[PDB]
């Protein structure tokens, strides 16, 4: 288990330096658009139709969805940077400061800071502001620039906290039928957040605002990413504490989201992506 | 080489009925819908961003893309019933008919027929009609079956012409700047349609109507991949004709048109499947 995936705050200043700048190379190369385009079409593909279930979101497909979405996203990064790795944001820790739009996260030579009021959360600061970077709609045409609010929502005004994530953790079942948004006493159904909306993950892409927020565009932002690292290694946690949890369903989930069933839109399945070792990445620590 | 794609009017029954009865089989491992998927998606994905050229149609990669499309298709039609192979239908043999409706690729057992214009344009006749066979829409979500209506545009009154189709082989080019739908003089533009548009595999689309009139619901109707399959077909006859030519551009290529770059939504390049026996299938002339 190589590739050392590491908490954002423990980078240095030239590893930061790096990324940063791998994200450019691929963004520019065509090659992000196409993440911006996978997480998109995978989230107008309900499992079944007309379900409310995704391959990704709402399901049991979720979390190694997002799984080998990072995975196949990071090597890009390898092949551009062989020791560049994808950080996470530990958005637990970050809850407890006072104000934490301060976060060394949100520092000016990684993604940038909050949306700018007056030019309508128009981003104009760090490596990805509305100039340097180049943003996406849900059309498949072009935006203009990144957009955030940090807690403009009623409905997210603060990031999830290190108790929230805790009490996911304890939760016995990977799923539980019917397997959605409803799903009780569910790790999966929790830490997608949709128990007490807008909890963990989702609360989030709501409390970061902007296109972090509308999901399907939500992957324009660099800190998806980041965010969706946070959220594999809360999993592969969880993975350990409960190693005798596996995933369910194992069958009779709707097709795209049993065990081993591949997810749109690849032919990648679950029972392929159980392992953040076999995967060969391990978390700092 | 082994698969041997036949054409539909060559199929005998069994045969007909082993591919209709797979092709549900297919539908019904919910292992379809991701056909549709697929191609909606690519041409969600423009390269670059912002214009026209998508990743299947407007572009360089339209021909390699449906090859692709169709290859993992057949796979899934073979693992399947391993004796199952992906007929193409020869339209351009069909505009000679009095009524090319009448083709026997729109009997019953086969593909079914035109729609019914009392429940607009409905198809209610074979194993397709709204009853047996379900229909995803743009968005992703049921919208009620199979819709046909065979050369209601007066765009596209009549399938191309089996003597335009030679026209497009005397081509010299694959394609030219700036490969996308003004490019001229090129095979993959004429064969594509937009050589004073529509034609051949635009006018084939228009012409069927209902789902095969609209880029993203395309794939609804099954005949869209005989359609595909005979104009990989034509670039088949294509590629043997202009042997020395290649592939364009190669590169300076708009990412994802260019000779070995990825095409969304898979890894596979162009490269990967210039060469169509050597991914196991031919059609039968040879
Ligand atoms: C100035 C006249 C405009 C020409 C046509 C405008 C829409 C008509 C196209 C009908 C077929 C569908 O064609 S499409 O444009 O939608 O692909
Ligand atoms: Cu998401």
């Amino acid at each position: 288990k190589y590739r050392v995936r590491k908490n954002v705050l423990h980078l240095t200043d030239t590893e930061k330096r790096d990324f940063v700048r791998t994200v450019l190379i691929l963004k520019e190369k065509g090659i992000y658009d196409r993440y911006i385009a996978w997480h998109g079409a995978a989230g107008k593909f309900h499992t079944p139709p007309g379900s409310d279930r995704n391959a990704a979101h709402m399901s049991s497909a979720f979390l190694p969805w997002h799984r080998e979405y990072l995975l196949r996203f990071e090597r890009d990064l390898q092949s551009i940077n062989p020791e560049v790795t994808l950080p996470y944001w530990e958005w637990e820790t970050d809850a407890q400061m006072q104000d934490p739009s301060q976060s060394q996260i949100w520092s000016a030579d990684f993604m940038g800071g909050n949306g700018n009021p007056i030019k309508d959360f128009i981003v104009d600061t760090g490596p990805f502001a509305a100039g340097r970077w180049t943003t996406i709609d849900e059309q498949g045409n072009p935006s203009g620039g990144l957009k955030r609010n940090f807690g403009a929502t009623k409905e997210a005004p603060t990031l999830p906290t290190r108790d929230d994530v805790l009490n996911a953790l304890k939760i016995t079942q990977y799923d539980t039928p019917p397997w959605d948004m409803t799903s009780q006493n569910s790790f999966r159904n929790q830490l997608e957040g949709f128990i007490n909306g807008p909890q963990l993950h989702n609360r989030v892409h709501r409390w970061v605002g902007g296109q972090m927020g509308v999901v399907p565009t939500a992957p324009n932002d660099p800190v998806f990413f980041l965010h969706h690292a946070n959220v594999d290694r809360i999993w592969a946690v969880w993975q350990i504490i409960h190693r005798n949890q596996n995933y369910q369903p194992m069958k009779n989930g709707p097709f795209g989201q049993n065990f081993r069933d591949p997810m749109y839109p690849w032919n990648t399945t679950p029972e392929d992506v159980m392992n953040h070792r076999k995967l060969g990445y391990v978390y700092d620590i």
